[PDB]
């Protein structure tokens, strides 16, 4: 399971929301001294790069902004970069539109868009949706964030950013243009042109089947999958008939997988 | 064309919300003026029986709340008849509530809950969205008031119920158990019930090819599209190919209906 790069999966393997899993820390800071080249991928639809960058620091581990590739900056990115200073009007929340405001894009209303951006919002509402829903009718180019549809929460599941693309699908028959996040190509070439690596020098650690691992199998990269998440050792083989995929490897954790080096 | 009774959609036929459609209002005096039985069906999920039922008074017909089918009472008497006082948990608004309770039905939180009701809502929210993500989850049964998507408000396309439904699909890949408004044959059998007719015996009568026209197929029944709404003189040929489905007779409004009986 030897490799020049990793692209970690954060939730589930290095912390669960402002908790440390401490063998993924310890995981992560024995990969830094063996001279792994890292970089941590999350879907988070709602917060700015910068926040997780501080989040990862906060667990002890030495990060530096280019290490960390979170789908709100992907999206910014990816849209500044098809077009400098693009007019966006996004249903997101407030660490989206940062990264957009970050990338140079113009925050403006619904009909003046040229991007509709869809993130997560814990704020969505009739209005929202309605403008949304205009944008998307317009037929301006989509972007999503991210595809998860359900996020495991406290208390209960609770609704991710599927649950807009869901609605504007059955609504007007469209889906985004490009989903950014993973499984998506998108954020996943974003990481290996930031590596400077070939699939082939890297692997794709995470903690969900279908979407850590089918994001490793789209770019041709070896997969692990740990249980310290979503996945555990009672669910694992469940979770290989429902998403159809295996990982290359399963490891309890990544200090586990690191052990194996 | 003549007939024993007339299942009659109410917007664009009869009224356009609150404003009287002249010719509508007409036809239907000279259709009781014949004799004839009617029922007023609406796909309204946000409104009283009672609010429709004082609409049409307002516009000087007289008409017994028993002439009025608006999906709110028809889901609340179709989930009543299945299950007398079940426990429900709704998505919907006041109006919908209101007949849950008349039915005997008890409103309850959506873990307590053996149906879920899903109407549509201007006041959803994510919490909401949450709330009925868990009930869709937990496997109870699943009823919608009317599938329609999309709202062609003044302010310009708002989202139907078919928002909430395409949330609720694309997260768990359910589709509502059952769907009550048309074109669905559930809210027309629940007004051949109403009538004490066959279809053989009904006219269904409205605005929309895929929505009223199609309700008429479902049960067998001869249609009429009357041109005083959605559907007109201009776009005629556009909605049939579209919808791929034609009515059995057209008429520029219902008095011109009645006119020709
Ligand atoms: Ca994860
Ligand atoms: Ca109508």
């Amino acid at each position: 399971p030897d490799k020049k790069g990793y692209i970690i999966d954060i939730d589930g393997v290095i912390g669960k929301s402002v908790t440390p899993i401490p063998e993924g820390v310890e995981g992560v800071k024995k990969l830094k001294e063996l001279g792994k080249k890292i970089i941590f991928v999350s879907n988070n639809s709602t917060r700015s790069r910068r926040i997780l960058l501080e989040r990862l620091r906060s667990f002890g581990l030495e990060v530096g902004e280019d290490e960390i590739l979170v789908a709100t900056y992907a999206t910014a990115r990816f849209i500044a970069r098809e077009k400098p200073n693009a007019k966006v009007f996004t249903t997101g929340e407030e660490g989206l539109i940062e990264e957009l405001r970050l990338a140079g894009l113009e925050i403006v209303d619904y009909d003046e868009a040229e991007y509709l951006v869809v993130g997560s919002n814990r704020k969505i509402n009739f209005e929202l949706m309605t403008k949304a829903l205009r944008a998307c009718l317009r037929g301006i180019r989509y972007i999503a964030t991210n595809p998860d549809r359900i996020f495991p929460a406290e208390d209960g599941p609770i609704p991710g950013t599927g649950m807009i693309i869901g609605a504007l699908y059955w609504m007007t028959g469209r889906e985004p243009d490009v989903v950014v996040g993973k499984p998506s190509e998108v954020i996943m070439r974003e990481a290996l042109d930031i590596l400077g690596l070939d699939a082939k020098d890297v692997a794709v650690v995470g903690d969900q089947i279908d979407v850590d691992v089918a994001a490793g199998k789209a770019i041709g990269a070896e997969t692990v999958l740990v249980l310290t998440g979503v996945t555990t050792r009672e669910n694992l083989d469940q979770m290989i008939e429902r998403h159809g995929l295996k990982p290359d490897y399963v490891f309890n954790s990544l200090k586990d997988m690191v052990e194996a080096l």
